[PDB]
């Protein structure tokens, strides 16, 4: 008797690891017990013992196979070791099948796990790379020919129909050595400054790969137990932020190519405020008459920089910030990816002209500003951003000229290592540049730095964020500065770059 079936064959999920091969996301083999309940009501007698081995009570065992008495398939218990489920089967039930299915396992566990993302227990990808390249991943799953019995048990297995293709293989652009040592540096700086979140990117300006993404809070993704959402946020991503003073290189990239602005020119910011109207522009020092423009940055003078823009137009600056790409679709694709909000207006007027100019208003994500800063490094062209390992690198765009990103590289790295600048970014063996930002949340704040190195050879840029810093500090070039230190040091010295930053003759 019996009745010919098709039933499906799974396909092996494709193995996701770092650039150099490490295992980011494995499928691999647990035991899996499940049920025929039409066989099990033939056998009763066995219920007690089995819901035992299944340590469960007689009684709610009996009620549930009850209660599913017309399916043909439950679980039982998937995860087991292969001796756990001979165990059960030992029991000798009708109805009771043993499986090897193989399911997803994160072997860097949280500290890739916003990058990564996971499957559900369908195994689809639901999260971050495993959702954004489902397809690649999950392969066809086949078919093969059974006889069932009345009760849908297979009695024989007739001939495969069609074979299972197993998902593929893929190699992301993060460097695990790289997301280890940046999510050491973020946790280290949360309990620092007792803060509430924050992100690091680490971008080769070269390739366009993301090097690292890492994001405080994190959460464990072989052990999702009541997961709070906020822990999951691939912050880096998927949140805007004001950056603030961190966009003052844009504006004054735009001021050295319109032709009225060259490094040694002075604007007079005292005393140290500037009323437009009812608006007020202030600085935060306050002590300053003449500076030239790279003590604008070094002071992150708001004055001086709205100034400048006064005498450029906003329009100028707002096509630098759209050009590096700030508040832009970056067209990655991953899932919740924002694109943000750089204001626009018909006319500008000194208020939203000043403001655009020194970030304020203003929305992006890390990864958008890390990208920028990795335009402005490569001698202002913008290779397209990848998730993925890049072995061809694609053709970038010029976005910045070549002569005025090398101008602004110059005045960054004065930023880092000039008096009075922000010296705790100041990278043992190396020449860097960056800026640091601080912004008011609308008292709560957020601190940034941004910044790349070595500055005689750009090759990794590097954005630090951190939320809501509870200590006295929280000020960018206090919080987020040593931050970026730290990572860039030891990122450098992992990619074996050549420390740069050596005495002169009459240095020695
Ligand atoms: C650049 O980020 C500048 N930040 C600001 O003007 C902002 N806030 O300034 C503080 C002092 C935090 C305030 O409470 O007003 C700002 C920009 S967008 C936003 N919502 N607030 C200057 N940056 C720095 C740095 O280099 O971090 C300073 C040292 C002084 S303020």
């Amino acid at each position: 008797g019996g009745s010919v079936r098709h039933i499906a064959i799974p396909a092996h999920r494709g193995l996701i690891t770092d650039r150099n091969g490490e295992p980011l996301a494995v499928s691999t083999p647990v035991t899996t017990l499940w049920a025929n309940p039409k066989e099990l009501m033939t056998a009763k007698e066995r219920w007690p013992q089995l819901a035992a081995a299944l340590g469960q009570d007689t009684k709610l065992f009996a009620d549930r196979i009850e209660q599913n008495a017309e399916r043909e398939f439950i679980y039982l218990v998937r995860g087991l070791t292969p001796e756990q489920g001979e165990g059960v089967i030992a029991l000798k039930v009708p109805g009771v099948y043993s499986i090897e299915e193989f399911r997803r396992f994160y072997p860097a566990g949280e500290v890739v796990a916003h990058a990564v993302g996971f499957t559900d227990v369908d195994d689809r990808g639901r999260e971050g790379i495993e959702l954004a390249f489902d397809e690649w991943l999950a392969g066809v799953p086949g078919k093969r020919q059974v006889l069932k019995d009345r009760r849908g048990r297979v009695i024989k297995d007739v001939q495969v129909t069609k074979n299972a293709k197993p998902g593929k293989t893929l190699a992301l652009s993060i460097d695990l050595r790289l997301q280890y040592l940046a999510h050491r540096e973020l946790r280290n700086a949360l309990l620092e400054n007792g803060a509430k979140a924050g992100s690091l990117v680490i971008m080769d300006v070269k390739t366009g790969e993301i090097l690292a993404m890492t994001n405080q809070p994190t959460y464990n993704p072989n052990n999702r137990r009541n997961l709070q959402p906020a822990a999951m946020r691939n912050r880096a991503m998927i949140d805007v932020f004001e950056p603030g003073s961190t966009v003052k290189p844009f504006s004054m990239s735009a001021a050295l190519a319109s032709g009225r602005w060259k490094p040694s020119d002075i604007v007079d910011v005292y005393p140290g405020t500037l009323q437009i109207g009812r608006y007020t522009i202030r600085d935060v020092s306050r002590n300053s008459r003449q500076l030239d423009l790279t003590g604008i940055l070094i002071k992150s003078s708001n004055v001086g920089i709205s100034k400048i823009a006064f005498d450029i137009g906003a329009e100028s600056i707002y096509s630098v910030m759209q050009q590096v790409g700030l508040g832009q679709d970056t067209g990655l694709g991953f899932p919740g990816e924002r694109v943000g909000n750089l204001p626009n207006h018909r006319k500008w007027p000194k208020a939203e002209t000043a403001t655009l100019a020194y970030g304020y208003g203003l929305s992006v994500t890390a990864i958008q500003l890390a990208h920028a800063y990795a335009a402005l490094a490569n001698d202002g062209k913008s290779v397209p951003l990848s998730m993925t390992r890049v072995d061809r690198v694609p053709d970038g765009v010029q976005v910045i000229s070549p002569e005025v990103a090398s101008t602004v590289q110059g005045m960054l790295q004065q930023v880092v290592e000039a008096q009075g600048g922000v010296f705790r970014a100041q990278v043992p063996g190396y020449h860097a540049a960056g800026k640091s930002g601080t912004a008011r949340k609308v008292n709560a704040y957020r601190s940034l730095f941004a910044g790349f190195a070595p500055a005689t050879d750009p090759r990794i840029a590097m954005v630090v964020v951190i939320d809501e810093p509870s200590k006295a500090g929280y000020f960018g070039g206090l919080v987020s500065a040593p931050v970026f230190s730290k990572v860039m040091a030891g990122a450098l010295r992992l990619m074996n770059v050549p420390p740069d930053n050596l005495p002169t003759e009459f240095e020695a």
